[PDB]
């Protein structure tokens, strides 16, 4: 996605859809002030008309129009079918020409102002054939190295990129508009040199990575001068290679079966029901243990999700949210009354006790099937409560206590199903809840010296489920919920 633009103000996204744009060009802006809030400026009429989105951490909130999962799906939403992202006044907007941005700050193979030192022992303790990057240059202020390794018959080069009138080239051929155009031209016809190597870019030099025992170290450097911010807008414009087919969800029959219209499971990955529809809103996600992260249950789809639970042998399920936030409803009572038995079409849940804790509430449920006799199953439904409205929590003890309890119950029971986990939409709070518990799983077993990767562990299961971790809150959260982890052993 290169209409996104992370470090511009409201007045030159005027100016660029003014001077660089025609109409129907548009631009996607994160409001510098406000973290979480972002804006969607289109140009028409000679004039710039802004539209604003607000995520609070369940989704992105288009103003005036529909809820989202990521920016990608939004604006692939508007400019593939255009009638839909109206100013209400009856005029409507069109996305047609998205303005590219030339930023690389959010780019995995750009790093500033890394030196050719650290650049060359970085390559040469984790580089593989074909890893590379792109650095600021220190002789020549303005220009840019790109450092290749290919492989002691292995060998870093250094290509010098030059800017020439905010125009970068490789010292002869083709000019390109920014650093992005030079990196993907020559990632795809690769620099041939005078020897016959072949200057392969294949993946960039991943720095990411940690050994699990010093993260409260790289903690440091990420906190302040942000380092957090550089890695959440990093990891969110990898976000469009991730656009797999919704097709199951978006058809007719299935439509009333989603909390939110635009919030829909990946073919590959969606729970697929049998006993009769087949359609529920759920994806499965595993990185041994797996989980389900499902949408906060519809009144006409609590048979469903009862369904859903059996079918798989779920035997935990992970409430991360409240009945009532905010206003609006996000998760229907899907569970009898403490003592009391309920039937859920074919299924049946008796409510045998509840256990309130500080941070959540347990309940122990016993789900079982309508004819079958001697139908076992005790499902625990462990209902987190302390989860503010906005953001994330100040400390993360709370829900290392609470998901350190689920975890044992799902090692308790003998071959058990996924863990069943779901908020509102079920892509920010479970998604900060499953990478939280995918990245402990690691340190549980392999111990404290471990190799862990909080951002190649996002998009592994943002793979599985559109827009897994919302915001970068939640994204901080999930570094501080490991840091304290540790600390603890
Ligand atoms: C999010 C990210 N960020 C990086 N960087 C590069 C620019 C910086 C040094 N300024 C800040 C950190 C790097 C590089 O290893 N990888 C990632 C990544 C890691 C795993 C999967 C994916 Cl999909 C990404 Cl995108």
């Amino acid at each position: 996605r290169r209409w996104f633009h992370p470090n511009i103000t409201g007045v030159e996204a005027e100016n660029l859809l003014l001077t660089r744009g025609v109409d129907g060009s548009f631009l996607a802006r994160p409001s510098k002030s406000n973290p979480g809030d972002f804006t969607l400026s289109v140009r028409r009429n000679g004039a710039v008309t802004h539209i604003k989105i607000q995520n609070t951490g369940d989704y992105y909130d288009l103003y005036g129009g529909e809820k989202f999962a990521t920016l990608a799906e939004l604006v692939q939403y508007y400019m593939e079918h255009h009638g839909q992202l109206k100013e209400k006044n009856g005029d409507v907007i069109e996305l047609k020409y998205p303005l590219n941005c030339a930023d690389p700050t959010s780019e995995r193979w750009f790093h500033g102002h890394l030196s050719g030192k650290e650049a060359e022992k970085l390559l040469t303790e984790k580089g593989k054939h074909g890893s590379f990057l792109v650095r600021e240059s220190q002789s020549h202020p303005g220009d840019f190295v790109l450092s290749v390794r290919t492989g002691g018959k292995s060998k870093v080069t250094h290509v010098m990129i030059r800017c020439q009138e905010l125009k970068y080239d490789v010292g002869g051929g083709e000019r390109f508009d920014s650093l992005t155009d030079l990196v993907e031209h020559y990632k795809k016809n690769p620099m041939v040199e005078t020897l016959g190597t072949v200057l392969q870019l294949k993946q960039p030099l991943n720095t990411t990575r940690i050994n699990a025992a010093e993260i409260e170290s790289r903690v440091r450097e990420l906190s302040k001068l942000q380092g957090f911010w550089e890695e959440f807008e990093t990891l969110q414009q990898q976000e469009c290679k991730l656009l797999y087919s919704r097709k199951e969800g978006q058809r007719q029959e299935n439509k009333n079966k989603n909390r939110y219209k635009n919030i829909l499971p990946f073919d590959h990955t969606r729970v697929v029901l049998h006993d009769g529809s087949d359609y529920i809103n759920a994806n499965i996600i595993m990185p041994k243990k797996s989980y389900i992260a499902t949408q906060g249950c519809l009144q006409n789809t609590v048979n469903d999700f009862w369904r859903m639970v059996f079918q798989e042998n779920s035997r935990v399920i992970v409430m991360t949210t409240k009945e009532v936030e905010r206003g609006k409803s996000k998760c229907v009572k899907y569970w009898p009354d403490e003592y009391a038995l309920k039937e859920y079409g074919v299924m049946r849940v008796r409510n045998v006790k509840e256990s309130a804790a500080h941070d959540y509430t347990l309940r122990e449920l016993k789900l079982s099937k309508v004819g079958q006799g001697n139908t076992e199953r005790t499902v625990w439904q462990y209902h987190f409560r302390t989860w503010p409205d906005h953001g994330v929590p100040s400390d993360p003890g709370g829900v290392l206590d609470f998901l350190e309890e689920v975890h044992h119950k799902q090692e308790s029971i003998m071959d058990a199903g996924p863990v069943v986990v779901h908020c509102s939409a079920g892509i920010g709070r479970t998604g900060t809840f499953i990478v939280i518990d995918i990245l402990i799983d690691i340190i549980r077993e392999k111990g404290v010296d471990c190799d862990i990767d909080v951002p190649k562990t996002i998009q592994m299961v943002r793979s599985q489920r559109s827009g897994m971790v919302q915001t970068e809150a939640q994204y901080r959260f999930i570094y501080m919920a490991v840091q304290h982890y540790i600390e603890t052993l």
